[PDB]
């Protein structure tokens, strides 16, 4: 197709107006005084969320430039809730910063790949004051209000991520699914976690996020390579019957069967998945078996006088709920055998004392805590699905930021972070002036959180920046009371995993962008 | 279709203004002020990209005429990066000058074929100077710096390149591949790679390790599809003397001598990997005896007059260690003798200059490459996937870039050579004046990449020119900190392959380009 | 002064080490400095002469030497006469700048249909 071409300032005058009409809308959400953004999905009903990543992946513009700058920021956002599950409004929010300064300066005639330089040499140092400036973060207490804050100051949400992580353990898988009426619940239920993913990403269905939900799932528990589903295409019948989907945890599947699926799967009768049967060897074979009573399945081989063609009903395992993504499979409630899992702990136990070789030891360590840890699964109450969305969505936020926080502790939130150590870095110079310029930029846009939180609130920006800037350590502001203070006290709780991830990726791609002069787009007609 | 033609200046004038639109997205790019292009991928994120050949294929105008002109430069730029990976942007330049100032001398009323031969011949006496001026490039330390030169800049990368070439010497094969953390990292396969493993899990002896080592092993080299052990006896005896693990690299992993073989396995009486020989006939037999010698072994194998039973020490291979893969093995120091590989090497080269057809030139050209040392690869470090392609482009044009200079040499950078060259030049006539104008149309076009490089400085281009001009030897203008002196103490370094390819493709297109009189296209509809 | 354009280009070489309190004034700065040299490009490049060349080559040497636009000769302005009243540069200079700074600032415009 014929290619618009475009040069110098139109590139990024272009640019920048589909930056800013994909910030605009993302940062509107940011904060406790944020708002929520309607997403017409046009399945059914509209989506209400204040999720910054789910608004940003709708935006698309159609003056061909405008939505060229508009995808690339995108991608900051997406990346961000990649690393972790807050941070994907501030992360868009800074670009968009680094972006509009950048795009001054280089009006300016300053050389943009200096600028960029000049930029990551700043949060280099910017990331290593984050880190030196992180208090661990191991207090249940501490871990409550990370959960709250992320929650947007959901009290409730916190107390139950806390709880469920004392629980299981802070280590514990922890789920959330649309729970059955009103009230929020917790309960802790007989379930695996286990590091495969989907074997291919067409059985990626119902959620967008990478991954898969399927109720009542069947498992194949066969340590075999799957060549056709003609192997099991009785049992596919059945399963037909049954109206239930299919898990395979094989040693493998073949692009055959895959395409094959792909033919009868959602073009037909059942979803069905594949997993890759986790770990190795005898290890493999015995996560099976370890499933098979976990879900009073089978394994299904020859070497259990089993196969394929052969595995009925109840020879296959039975899970009430599955979960699959990219890199692992929780399963979520498997019916099992309660009295025979209890023994098969036991019976590991035993060979941690005979099998006392120190990595056997481990191995065994393993199994027997995953076993002992269950699964804890949170029930959103909601009386509306919309609402349920929106809550779930605000639960899953507290989960990952707590996750990131009990992994690397957190630092004052509210966008006080940014800011100190901006402060620290004031003497940071470049080679040459670019360089510094770009520099200056970097620390600048590190304020842009804050000024954005508080305008959320209808308060006076500058004002709020130049005296959090007056203040010095955690002095901050909490946009909830309009009250400067300590703000740990208050538990403002950021984990500096998501402000550093957030900071990392939106520079990242900032960098980029500035220096673009030509933009090569189709002509809209 | 109905075919629009046009003659003439109607015919030139459009061709020249589509070579005008695709170099000036092109150009942008040049030199180390040189600045990023923003190509759209309609499926994804856009590219950002400062590879000047990525540019150009994606440039297409609507006007048909215009769009003639573009694909003709596009190909230019295209057969550059086939030669070599570095010098796209410098031969675009090039042509665009060529093109230019041919149509004007054109306008004049010059015989065009008479202005082509006379660009042709300058063209040729500048290779032969550039080929005069190139000193060869052989310390690691240059390689470094033509790498850091072409990586933009980018001393880091220049840096792990040269290691990287040292590590496994100036023959073994290097790639570049997406990393995972923020930082770049470097592995090596080490030892003789082949790439055929086994195909079944069971001669796994090291299951936590996913593939089969076996340290000492002996390899039966049997380029056959093994039928029994009974052919084995003899063998098995010296090996069980021995006390050390067989590699079976079968033709194909076949019969039941191998079963047995994992049975013994098993019973941990002889420990074997087996895995398929590479390739087919001739040349299959050739790696075969290529691992023997290197080995220090012989093929074991009856179309090769040795029945299994007759092999020696001398005839069985050997290593300090093996790996085998599901698809790849690796030979960790093979007991052959230093001089009999060289030797072997040698036969390789003469095999080589016999080889004429690609089925066979290329493998050959692998099996010393592996024979001369292992496989380098670079993980390609970046926060973001756009930085994964950008990073990753400038990486590959560094290794290219080396390799070119080790093969031809280097000569002063920053388009020095070209100025050089063209001075060097100004005495050569033609048979007639029409063909003087082209040859002076030529030597003019060669001052247009160091001219463009100042250009994205923001610096008066002809200034720069003139005073370079007026030095001598490898005096020129520093870009990057702009300051003129010794180019080559500045590390400033081009491969003389890129700097000739790129003239010579500039020059060809250039002076069929300025030729035409009539264009034939459909009209647009 | 210099005449031909001489003078102007020759200040603004001189002033180049001037700087401002921020990034904003800065570039103002540069604007000015950078505009002074266009009356002698313009002179030059009415002849068709390489601007570029001859503005450096002016910039390179002293004083009065300059490019005598009616002779492409270089030479001192003086010399040959090329003299502009200082008044003239000095009063063109400034109400340029006067009407840039009144534009810069304007900010609504009123007119008729
Ligand atoms: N009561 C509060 N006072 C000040 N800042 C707050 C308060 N509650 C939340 N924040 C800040 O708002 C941001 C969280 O809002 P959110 O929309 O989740 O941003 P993100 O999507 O980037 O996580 C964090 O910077 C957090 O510190
Ligand atoms: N520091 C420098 N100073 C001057 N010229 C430079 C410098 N670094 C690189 N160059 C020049 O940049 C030119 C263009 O390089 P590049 O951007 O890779 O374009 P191409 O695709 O033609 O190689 C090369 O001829 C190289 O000599
Ligand atoms: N021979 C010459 N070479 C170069 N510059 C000249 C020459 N003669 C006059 N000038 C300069 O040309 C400039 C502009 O000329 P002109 O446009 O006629 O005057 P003004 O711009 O004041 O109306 C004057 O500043 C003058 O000194
Ligand atoms: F704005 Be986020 F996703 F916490
Ligand atoms: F623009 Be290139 F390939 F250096
Ligand atoms: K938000
Ligand atoms: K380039
Ligand atoms: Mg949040
Ligand atoms: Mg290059």
């Amino acid at each position: 197709a014929a290619k618009d071409v475009k040069f110098g300032n139109d590139a990024r005058v272009k640019m920048l107006r589909g930056v800013n009409v994909l910030a605009d809308a993302v940062k509107v959400t940011l904060g406790p005084k944020g708002r929520n953004v309607v997403l017409d999905k046009s399945f059914g009903a509209p989506t209400i969320t204040k999720d910054g990543v789910s608004v940003a992946r709708e935006i698309e513009l159609e003056d061909k430039f405008e939505n060229m700058g508009a995808q690339m920021v995108k991608e900051v956002a997406s990346k961000a809730n990649d690393a972790a599950g807050d941070g994907t409004t501030t992360a868009t929010v800074l670009a968009q910063a680094i972006i509009t300064e950048g795009l001054k300066a280089v009006a300016a005639g300053m050389n943009p790949m200096d600028l960029k330089r000049g930029i990551d040499k700043a949060v280099t140092a910017a990331v290593e004051e984050l880190k030196a400036l992180s208090v661990p973060c191991s207090d249940s207490k501490a871990i409550a209000q990370v959960g709250t804050i992320s929650a947007n100051s959901d009290e409730t949400v916190g107390k139950l991520i806390a709880e469920a992580m004392d629980k299981v353990g802070k280590e514990g898988v922890i789920t959330v699914e649309d729970g059955t009426g009103l009230q929020d619940e917790l309960d802790v239920v007989e379930g695996m976690q286990f590091d495969r993913g989907y074997l291919s990403p067409y059985f990626i269905n119902k959620p967008e996020t990478g991954a898969v939900e399927l109720e009542s799932p069947f498992i194949l528990l066969a340590d075999k390579k799957i060549s056709n589903i003609r192997e099991m295409l009785p049992v596919l019948e059945a399963v037909a019957k049954a109206g239930k989907p299919l898990l395979i945890i094989a040693e493998d599947v073949e692009g055959e069967a895959l395409a094959t699926l792909v033919v009868n799967t959602m073009r037909g009768i059942v979803k069905v998945a594949a997993v890759k049967a986790p770990g190795f060897g005898d290890r493999r074979k015995a996560m099976l078996q370890d499933i098979a009573t976990l879900t009073g399945g089978t394994v299904i081989s020859e070497e259990i006088g089993m196969e394929l063609e052969k595995a009925t009903l109840e020879d296959l395992g039975q899970a009430k709920r599955v979960v699959i993504n990219k890199d692992t499979t929780t399963i979520i409630d498997g019916v099992g055998e309660e009295a025979a899992i209890q023994g098969r702990v036991a019976q590991i136990r035993q060979q941690i004392e005979e099998a006392t070789s120190d990595y056997d030891r481990e191995k065994l360590q393993e199994r027997v805590a995953k076993l002992a840890g269950g699964v804890a699964v949170i029930k959103v109450g909601a009386a509306t699905e919309v609402e349920m969305k929106e809550k779930k969505a605000r639960v899953e936020d507290a989960l990952h930021a707590t996750r990131a926080a009990v992994e690397e502790g957190v630092v004052a939130g509210g966008g006080v972070a940014l800011i100190r150590v901006a402060s620290k870095l004031a003497d940071l110079r470049g080679q040459n002036e670019d360089q510094n310029v770009g520099i200056k930029v970097a620390l600048r846009a590190m304020e842009a959180p804050l000024r954005q939180i508080v305008l959320n609130c209808g308060e006076e920006p500058s004002v709020v920046a130049n005296t959090v800037k007056g203040g010095d350590g955690n002095y901050g502001y909490n946009a909830a009371t309009e009250e400067y203070g300590n703000m740990i006290d208050m538990g403002i709780l950021d984990p500096t995993k998501v402000t550093r991830s957030a900071l990392q990726y939106a520079a990242s791609v900032a960098g980029l962008m500035i220096t673009t002069e030509c933009m090569v787009t189709d002509l809209p007609k």
